[PDB]
């Protein structure tokens, strides 16, 4: 099985998911002096406040927070998008210590944690049929660096005990995804791909350019989750990300001058 060690890491995944190495993957490093502001871009729109969140997941290889998307509840549209994209599920990335973590870099750096709310286009009807269209999903992503406390983070925080092993779940109802969000919707944009197998070239990124501060109790706490499963030695699900991959023949558009 993939994962992010030595033997099984992203360097490896290749063998499996051979578009691993294709013509649009994620993350990228985002050189922001390169990006080029496009004033045709319009706003991000986040229509959050219908949210329904169900679970809370550990799934081996990151947490995720899973929404209903069975309805236009929770949707973001605008910004580079065509259409009306479903949330499903967020989850992060983060590192062994506060100087690594993020997927996205920019301008070479790495932040302590990446936040990815994962969207799919409702005109391909379900999420397994979006990721097989170049324009079928939609990720937001946040950085994350370790100051103040970020108060909408702790519901998230105070359950992670409850799921710390591989394939465990817990109950994560009437959370509001919109305390998660910075205040601003600046966003750097370009076309990639998951960053974990399958690795599917669908996705189009939008990159929010304010981190969100979140504490290091807070940070801490998703160091002490696990990638193993209960009664396998004893892994810390630490190191989750992907590096930067080639940008090759790619644009990265900035919302802002
Ligand atoms: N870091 S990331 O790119 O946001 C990866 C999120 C993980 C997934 B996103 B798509 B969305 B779909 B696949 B990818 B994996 B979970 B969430 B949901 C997924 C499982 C199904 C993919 S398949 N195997 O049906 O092609
Ligand atoms: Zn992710």
């Amino acid at each position: 099985h993939w994962g992010y060690g030595k033997h099984n890491g992203p360097e490896h995944w290749h063998k499996d998911f051979p578009i691993a190495k294709g013509e649009r993957q994620s993350p990228v490093d985002i050189d922001t002096h390169t990006a080029k502001y496009d004033p045709s871009l319009k706003p991000l729109s986040v229509s959050y406040d219908q949210a329904t969140s169900l679970r809370i997941l550990n799934n081996g290889h990151s947490f995720q927070v899973t929404f209903d998307d069975s309805q236009d509840k929770a949707v973001l549209k605008g910004g580079p998008l065509d259409g009306t994209y479903r949330l499903l599920q967020f989850h992060f990335h983060w590192g062994s210590l506060d100087g690594q973590g993020s997927e996205h870099t920019v301008d070479k750096k790495k932040y302590a944690a990446e936040l990815h709310l994962v969207h799919w286009n409702t005109k391909y009807g379900d999420v397994g049929k979006a990721v097989q269209q170049p324009d079928g999903l939609a990720v937001l992503g946040i950085f994350l660096k370790v100051g103040s406390a970020k108060p909408g983070l702790q519901k998230v925080v105070d359950v992670l005990d409850s799921i710390k092993t591989e394939g465990k779940s817990a109950d994560f109802t009437n959370f509001d995804p919109r305390g998660l969000l910075p205040e601003s919707l600046d966003y750097w944009t370009y076309p990639g791909s998951l960053t974990t197998p399958p690795l599917a070239e669908c996705v189009t990124w939008i990159v929010l350019k304010e981190p969100i501060s979140v504490s290091s109790e807070q940070v801490l706490k998703f160091r002490k989750l696990n990638f193993n499963g209960e009664g396998e030695p004893e892994e810390l699900m630490v190191d989750n990300w992907r590096p930067a991959q080639p940008l090759k023949n790619r644009q990265i558009k900035a919302s802002f001058k």
